[PDB]
């Protein structure tokens, strides 16, 4: 790797969890725990490797319509999660933070997801974002109502509203964009995920499903990443 | 092709012109130039095959950076086209439409375009659909614009927006997703095209450069695009 061209920001869809049960004649929901091991693998490269933040999709607005068993086994999965390796992300100086209308998760994962965000909260490393209960028409449509009421508030006219100005209200607000999208399992689609931020990002599309995506994995990517040539428009 | 399934709306990033040239040796216009006579063979077999809508990006909001030679080479292109080329698409039922910030162009350009759209106002096959001077993140801007003097307007609040109201203030507000997006010349991002209404599109990047994607290249996409198996979320 070029060190001084490491992203600043990989998102990652984490698709093929089912696909990998199936494989092995296992209920979906083992895809699932093995996914969620996998975050703490893929986390701790990109903390070493110096990736500031780590966007993972972890469940969309349009996931509610999956069978229920399932829907609670992925929100309950953030408590197992967290008691086995916040120790670990405090020591490497990792920041736990969210996206997505997180209000609607069971409240036993409220409460152990805001106890790691309190644990974390001075910690200036790897960002490692999970987007729950996150799309990014919904985020949009929220971000546009609290808009309207601001400027209203603020006795403001939209002539104000720029890209800028919609960037500082999203629920990134406070991270850059990707430069880098990676997803899994080799589907084609972005799936409601980050649609404004990822307006110039790189896409790969790695064909491992996401419990057998690795360190090693996650360094081809952004081996690729490096080799691409970015124009954003211009020449 | 199973003649069942011929997507709808089919949306296309027209790239490689550029690297079409410089392969031979030659300047960057004679890529447009070619890019803008293959935009022909697509039209036509689109409409053959009986898509409904093809939404091409002819031009981003981000491509103002260019050489203003360049810029005006792309801007001048739609006069040439159209002259030799209207009264085919009359012919064929075609109806000429644009999204984007269309008064920035020539003048003798919207000239040449609205006498396309006005002579085509009535057509009921293929919608043509030239993306010129257009870009997601500046369409949404300018409908949130729109959407905050409208409610304002009508006495109305924010709680009346949902995802269907904004669909319904986008440039696009007549045409469904594209279930489909084509990119050529194999870069792998979206570069700020129709970024709300991409949410859940197919992607195909395609290797050829645009000039050298022809009608075959456009069903073997079509033919791959019939394998994919789209989930919205659900299983
Ligand atoms: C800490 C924390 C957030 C833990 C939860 C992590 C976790 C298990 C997220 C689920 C991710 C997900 C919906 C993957 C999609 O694979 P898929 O089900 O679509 O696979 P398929 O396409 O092969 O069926
Ligand atoms: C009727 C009508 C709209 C005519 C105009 C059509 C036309 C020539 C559009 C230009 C399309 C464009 C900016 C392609 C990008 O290739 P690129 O320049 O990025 O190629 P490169 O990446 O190889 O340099
Ligand atoms: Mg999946
Ligand atoms: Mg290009």
């Amino acid at each position: 790797l070029d060190s001084s061209n490491i992203p600043e920001h990989i998102a990652i869809i984490m698709d093929g969890n089912g696909r990998w049960a199936k494989k092995r004649k296992m209920p979906r929901i083992k895809g699932h725990y093995e996914g969620m091991q996998t975050i703490k693998k893929i986390t701790r490269i990109a903390s070493d490797i110096g990736v500031k933040y780590l966007t993972l999709y972890a469940f969309s607005t349009e996931n509610w319509s999956r069978p229920e068993s399932e829907v609670n086994y992925i929100m309950n999965l953030p408590v197992n999660f967290l008691k086995t390796f916040l120790p670990e992300l405090i020591e490497k100086n990792v920041k736990v933070e969210t996206i997505g209308f997180t209000d609607k998760l069971p409240k036993s994962t409220i409460e152990a997801i805001n106890n790691a965000k309190e644990k974390t909260a001075n910690n200036t490393g790897l960002k490692l974002i999970f987007a729950i209960n996150y799309g990014g028409r919904a985020e949009l449509v929220h971000s546009i109502k609290n808009m309207f009421d601001e400027l209203h508030q603020q006795g403001l006219n939209s002539d104000i509203i720029d890209e800028t100005y919609i960037n500082n209200h999203l629920m990134t607000k406070d991270y850059p964009d990707p430069e880098l999208l990676i997803r899994t399992s080799g589907e084609q689609r972005i799936s409601n995920f980050l649609i404004w931020q990822v307006s110039y990002s790189e896409f790969i599309f790695n064909q491992k499903l996401w419990p057998d995506f690795d360190e090693d994995e996650l360094i081809k990517c952004i081996k690729i990443y490096q080799s691409r040539q970015r124009r954003f428009g211009g020449l």
